[PDB]
């Protein structure tokens, strides 16, 4: 029983694109740009959409990174995040009242303020590899255990 997200990193040769969610879950952190996957529409077509709703941004083609499940004791539904990145854009970041986007250098990614799952498999993309990880957390803030491995086909 698990429900369809998407996340896309934008990550150039020397920083990344970050938005700051301001409401719902997630607020108050950095993260990539994504959401629930819709019916009748791909997953990649759902990383495009997603992109463009929270960050103004165009992409063409979206690379396959890896796959993260969470588990949130006391929540029935896993969550299947399809994570993809691009290094090529268009238009500039938008502000809206749900999304504050910034760049980041690459030695400057705001851990303390990202989900903490993202400290494991954000340098796995940072190295251009491949992932497919599982994390069970208690709340928002507690990794209580957790896999991670790298792939050759996500
Ligand atoms: N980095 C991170 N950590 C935990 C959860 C998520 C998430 C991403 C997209 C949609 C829903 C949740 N992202």
């Amino acid at each position: 029983a698990s429900r369809l997200y998407t996340l896309v990193l934008v990550l150039q040769p020397q920083r990344v694109l970050l938005g700051m969610k301001k409401r719902g879950a997630g607020a108050g952190r950095w993260n990539g740009f994504g959401g629930k996957v819709q019916e009748g529409e791909t997953i990649e077509d759902g990383a495009r959409r997603e992109l463009q709703e929270e960050s103004g941004l165009t992409v063409d083609a979206l690379h396959k990174v890896g796959q993260i499940v969470f588990e949130f004791v006391g929540e029935p539904e896993l969550m299947d995040v399809h994570v993809f990145c691009t290094d090529s854009i268009q238009g500039t970041p938008v502000e809206s009242d749900e999304m504050r986007p910034c760049w980041f250098q690459l030695d400057q990614i705001p851990f303390k303020d990202m989900w903490p799952d993202d400290s494991y498999w954000f340098p796995l993309l940072l190295q251009k590899k491949k992932f497919h990880g599982y994390f069970k957390f208690q709340g928002q803030d507690t990794i209580l255990d957790y896999t991670l491995r790298e792939v050759d086909t996500v």
